[PDB]
């Protein structure tokens, strides 16, 4: 039991580690095949693939009548994605953002502010429908602006991508299940801590994929994955949650998200996303996890 837990834990780590690199390599190749930028592949295929845990989690939680957990997971993931994931990644591989990606980040910022505003009284199913529609528009706009028989180069590419994605998603689940089994076996299970960590657990794919990308100096891919995952987490995970049940407002967390998103845009536009920007993101992240209410909703 503690043995099974340790087994899952370690296997999950392995699958996350190697799976993330395969996913990145396959995504980079697919981007070159389709003549789209690494940012675009990161913001679309990679972002959505890695946010599937958040979407399922938020949908399931709201369906099980725990809408606090549903929104806690969605918004907590956005804060994790900028504070921790981008924070670490930016230090590893500093990013200078080109003029068109800047505009994409501005649209991201507007989307986040819009979500925060309509969410002041919580999120209804109509809020969800609107956010989903905007999510869809964002994707098509993003692909438009970043765009332009059986080929073994392409087949290898898609195999790498899909196997890598399977690797990071199964790996994250094993890692989390393994940790939970260890905690249970050692009699240190704590539901409040466990629910606090839900957003982190679902963000393990983004974490490892972004770090793999950053190691290969693929900064546009990192930024696309972070921006796209947050939009997927709001227009997808949060949105679907709100379809099952009204989601209670999380105004403090949304304000933290809006602040981090604003900083991300300002750095992108007027500076760079490099070492000291990443240090700031991590510092704000650490302050957030030190001070936000526990329990993940
Ligand atoms: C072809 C590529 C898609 C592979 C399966 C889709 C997602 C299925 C697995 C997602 C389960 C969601 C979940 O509960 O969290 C797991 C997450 O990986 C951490 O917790
Ligand atoms: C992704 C492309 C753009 C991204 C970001 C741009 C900002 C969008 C905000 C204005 C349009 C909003 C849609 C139409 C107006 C809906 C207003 C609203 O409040 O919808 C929810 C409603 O409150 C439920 O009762
Ligand atoms: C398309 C690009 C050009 C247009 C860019 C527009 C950007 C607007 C985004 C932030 C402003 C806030 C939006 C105002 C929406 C508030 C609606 C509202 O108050 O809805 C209450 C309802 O109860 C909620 O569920
Ligand atoms: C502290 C070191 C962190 C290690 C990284 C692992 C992150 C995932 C752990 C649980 C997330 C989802 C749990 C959802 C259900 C909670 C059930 C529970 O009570 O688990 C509590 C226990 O303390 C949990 O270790
Ligand atoms: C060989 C393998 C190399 C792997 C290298 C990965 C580097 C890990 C970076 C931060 C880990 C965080 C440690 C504990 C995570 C808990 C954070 C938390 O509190 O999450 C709250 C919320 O759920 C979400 O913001
Ligand atoms: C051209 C690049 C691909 C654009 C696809 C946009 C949506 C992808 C859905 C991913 C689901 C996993
Ligand atoms: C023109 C290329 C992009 C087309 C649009 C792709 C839409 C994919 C939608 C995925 C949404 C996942 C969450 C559903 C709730
Ligand atoms: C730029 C506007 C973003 C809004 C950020 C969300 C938090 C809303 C602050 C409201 C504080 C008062 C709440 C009383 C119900
Ligand atoms: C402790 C963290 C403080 C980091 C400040 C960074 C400034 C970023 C822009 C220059
Ligand atoms: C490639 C060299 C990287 C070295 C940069 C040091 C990283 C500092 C991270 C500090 C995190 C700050 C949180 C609050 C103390
Ligand atoms: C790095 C150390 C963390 C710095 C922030 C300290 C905050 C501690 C007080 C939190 C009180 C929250 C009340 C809701
Ligand atoms: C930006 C860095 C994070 C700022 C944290 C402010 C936290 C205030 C207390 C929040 C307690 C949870 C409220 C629901
Ligand atoms: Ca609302
Ligand atoms: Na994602
Ligand atoms: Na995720
Ligand atoms: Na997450």
């Amino acid at each position: 039991m503690v043995i099974l837990g340790v087994g899952y834990f370690l296997l999950g780590l392995i699958l996350l580690y190697y799976g993330s690199d395969w996913f990145v390599l396959g995504s980079e190749r697919i981007a070159r095949h389709f003549n789209v930028s690494n940012f675009v592949i990161g913001a679309t295929v990679m972002a959505i693939g890695t946010s599937l845990p958040e979407i399922l989690t938020s949908a399931y939680a709201s369906y099980m009548h725990a809408p606090g957990i549903s929104i806690g997971n969605a918004i907590g993931s956005c804060i994790c994605n900028i504070g921790l994931v981008l924070g670490l990644s930016a230090i590893i591989s500093p990013i200078i953002v080109d003029k068109n990606l800047q505009k994409n980040i501005l649209v991201y910022l507007l989307f986040v502010i819009f979500a925060a505003v309509i969410g002041i009284d919580g999120f209804s199913w109509i809020d969800g429908v609107v956010l989903l529609i905007l999510f869809i528009i964002y994707l098509r706009w993003t692909v438009k602006n970043g765009s332009a028989k059986n080929n073994p180069s392409v087949v290898f590419s898609l195999v790498l991508l899909i196997i890598g994605l399977i690797g990071v998603l199964v790996g994250a689940e094993l890692f989390v299940d393994g940790a939970k089994k260890i905690a249970l076996a050692l009699d240190i299970s704590d539901k409040v801590i466990g629910f606090t960590l839900v957003a982190f657990g679902t963000s393990l794919p983004e974490l490892m994929v972004s770090l793999a990308a950053a190691k290969r100096n693929l900064g546009g891919m990192v930024l696309g994955n972070v921006i796209g995952s947050n939009i997927a987490d709001i227009g997808g995970a949060l949105a679907v949650g709100s379809l099952f049940m009204h989601l209670p407002a999380e105004n403090v967390q949304m304000a933290v998200l809006v602040i981090m998103s604003l900083l991300l845009y300002l750095f992108a536009k007027y500076s760079k996303i490099g070492r000291w920007q990443g240090i700031l993101f991590l510092a704000l992240y650490i302050i957030a996890i030190a001070s936000l209410r526990m329990g993940g909703g």
